[PDB]
């Protein structure tokens, strides 16, 4: 059989949301992607031996509110909380994303994965300890990734699917 999962990729401008998504769906790195393009993307993969259809919303745009975001916040089953390891404010922003997702779900138990992207870059400003401890406090996995090299990209998305599977079992 197969299973479909509705995923949402959130995080500050420029953390690599589109780059991660495109690495997953097209298997290569894109340097330039219009920051105003918010859209969902479908992709069939195989995760732990089961065919998995991913429906991924790559959040974007300058708008405070988006009908598409609203829809996926309601129906999305899992959320990728992305920050760039060289941008401290993007890490500080993670709290605000998690808080909003929890409120719309009216639940403290929403499948999420914390993603520290741009792990290839030398000049990091967010310590791995901070991120590990944050994820620890949230009770969620932390995966380090690089959309550029593709390091950890499948792990981030597949880990999120595994978290969804656990949540559906409850
Ligand atoms: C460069 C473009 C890009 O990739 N961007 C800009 C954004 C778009 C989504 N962003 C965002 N979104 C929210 N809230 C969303 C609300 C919504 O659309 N509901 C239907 C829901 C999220 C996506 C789960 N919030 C923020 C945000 C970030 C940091 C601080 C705040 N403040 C905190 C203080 O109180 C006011 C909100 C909000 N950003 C950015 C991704
Ligand atoms: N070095 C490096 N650059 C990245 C990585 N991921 C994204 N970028 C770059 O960061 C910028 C923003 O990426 P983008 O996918 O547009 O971020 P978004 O605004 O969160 O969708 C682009 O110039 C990308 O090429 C990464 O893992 N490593
Ligand atoms: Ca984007």
């Amino acid at each position: 059989g197969m299973t479909e999962y509705k995923l949402v990729v959130v995080g500050a401008c420029g953390v690599g949301k589109s780059a991660l998504t495109i690495q997953l769906i097209q298997n290569h790195f894109v340097d330039e992607y219009d920051p105003t393009i918010e859209d969902s993307y479908r992709k069939q993969v195989v995760i732990d031996g089961e065919t998995s259809l991913l429906d991924i919303l790559d959040t974007a745009g300058q708008e405070e509110y988006s009908a598409m975001r609203d829809q996926y916040m309601r129906t999305g089953e899992g959320f990728l909380l992305v920050f760039a390891i060289n941008n401290t404010k993007s890490f500080e922003d993670i709290h605000h994303y998690r808080e909003q997702i929890k409120r719309v779900k009216d639940s403290e138990d929403v499948p999420m994965v914390l993603v520290g992207n741009k792990s290839d870059l030398p000049s990091r400003t967010v310590d791995t300890k901070q991120a590990q401890d944050l994820a620890r406090s949230y009770g969620i996995p932390f995966i380090e990734t690089s959309a550029k090299t593709r390091q950890g990209v499948d792990d981030a998305f597949y880990t999120l699917v595994r978290e969804i599977r656990k949540h559906k079992e409850k």
